[PDB]
């Protein structure tokens, strides 16, 4: 499971593939360093 | 589509507050660095 740190600010910076639909069909999820 | 080109790779960043429970939070999009 995933969980963050009650009430603290965070930044991801994810990078997407494009579906068909031209919506995002699978992301890498990372934290900004 | 129109949100992203199919099959193409793009980057997406968030900032984020994490809520009481520690596993939900409340973002908003960012530029990328």
């Amino acid at each position: 499971g995933s969980s963050c740190e009650p009430g603290r600010t965070f930044d991801r910076c994810n990078t997407c593939r494009c579906g068909a639909d031209g919506r995002s069909a699978a992301c890498t999820l990372r934290a900004c360093p």
